[PDB]
């Protein structure tokens, strides 16, 4: 079974396109490896292909070519995504070794390269910017407003299940540009609603 790698897609901001429209393509100031970039600006997902933050995919090849099981956020030092996403797993960019330095199963959290760095908060009433990287899709920011909820594991922030799965691990953010933390934690709320907690740490 081969390595997970890592494959740069997109800058971490908010982009205010997404505020005006609901929507935008995220306009990266630095190289993408993914295949928005290109002049077909369009991701192919068989294929694959540091001094800055970035939203990254996670993909895994197999004998027919790449699979993008996830994504994840790099930010000071620190590679962040969801415990289901990798499970522990070794990760790989462009021939570096990356191991998990610390997880909270119960959160659905993973860093890799040190500790936990998502410092976004956030809080109700607050609307977010989900900058999605779904397989097979450009990296996207959607706006939305998060619902405070309460779920099986407490009444926490909680967005739509609006993404694919393989989306899981993308950051959220904040108008100041923070990570408030990442898609994809699937919690269920009282009335039986599946919905993805906003997931971070305290
Ligand atoms: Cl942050």
């Amino acid at each position: 079974e081969a390595d997970l790698e890592l494959e740069r897609a997109a800058d971490v901001r908010w982009e205010e396109q997404a505020e005006i429209s609901g929507s935008s393509p995220i306009l990266s100031i630095t190289i993408s490896e993914d295949g928005s970039m290109s002049i077909k600006n369009e991701e192919e997902e068989q294929t694959l292909g540091e001094l800055e933050d970035g939203a990254y995919r996670i993909k895994q090849k197999g004998i027919l070519g790449y699979s993008q099981i996830g994504a994840g956020v790099y930010k000071e030092g620190t590679f962040h995504t969801m415990w289901h996403v990798t499970r522990g797993a070794v990760l790989m960019h462009k021939g570096k070794r990356i191991e998990p330095s610390w997880a909270d199963v119960k959160k659905d959290l993973i860093s890799y390269g040190g500790g936990w760095k998502l410092e976004g908060e956030w809080k109700e009433g607050e609307e977010v910017q989900v900058l999605a990287l779904e397989p097979g899709k450009n990296p996207r920011a959607v706006q939305t407003k998060p619902g405070l909820f309460k779920t099986n594991t407490g009444t926490i922030g909680c967005v739509s299940l609006d993404f694919s799965p393989g989306t899981s691990g993308s950051p959220i953010v904040d108008k100041k540009g923070k990570v408030v933390g990442l898609y994809g934690n699937g919690v269920v709320t009282r009335s039986g609603a599946y919905v993805s907690a906003i997931a971070n740490t305290e």
